[PDB]
């Protein structure tokens, strides 16, 4: 599928639990808390850029953020933990400026999802878009989708239509892409992610 639209107010759910890395994107699960790449967050510990809280074109700016701890993955799959401290440099706080997006517990073929994120994030100043497609296979932790992704959209959600959390993008067939791949969350990486939410 090619079908997107820029995100130019995410100050709603589950727009609001989207954060900009300076090359990707994540999702925030809890305190403190956003799932991403490890291959996203090992890149960002090289320039060690903040997060952008849900950066938008245009309403209320979110804030940006420190990165305090990465915990990759043990395994194969591209998927990592970031923690941010929670105050920015302006006194905002992280937790009140996102949400906090829930496990979607799996999916099946042939559902339709949406992939929320910052395509060529560095050309748009950073603009929001989420792009709709369809689960076409699930194996393990493995999922195929093919909505529309561009370079900058790993990291990004894979939502359900509950908008609930299935697994992340991590890598396409490009770059340039309709055929994606993502980490699909089974209940052995929900709790990985959950063992590591901040209390
Ligand atoms: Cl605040």
């Amino acid at each position: 599928e090619k079908n997107v639209k820029e995100i130019t107010d995410a100050t709603k759910e589950p727009y609001n639990s989207v954060v900009a890395f300076v090359g990707g994107t994540g999702v925030v699960v809890g305190k403190n808390t956003i799932v991403t790449n490890k291959h996203i967050a090992k890149s960002n510990d090289i320039f060690k850029n903040r997060v952008s809280a849900h950066h938008s074109s245009k309403g209320k700016g979110g804030g940006n953020y420190d990165v305090k701890d990465i915990v990759e993955y043990p395994g194969k799959e591209d998927l990592a933990i970031v923690h941010v401290h929670e105050t920015s440099t302006e006194g905002l706080n992280f937790n009140k400026n996102v949400s906090y997006t829930k496990f979607a517990d799996g999916a099946k073929v042939k559902d339709r999802i949406s992939v929320i994120g910052y395509p060529k994030g560095a050309q748009t100043k950073y603009k929001m878009f989420e792009s709709t497609g369809t689960i076409n296979h699930i194996s393990g932790t493995f999922m195929e989708f093919d909505a529309y992704a561009q370079p900058g959209n790993s990291g990004s959600p894979v939502l359900n239509s509950k908008h609930e959390l299935i697994g992340i993008l991590y890598a396409g067939s490009g770059d340039e892409s309709e055929k994606n791949f993502g980490v699909y969350f089974t209940p052995q990486l929900k709790e990985f992610i959950q063992n590591n939410i901040e209390k």
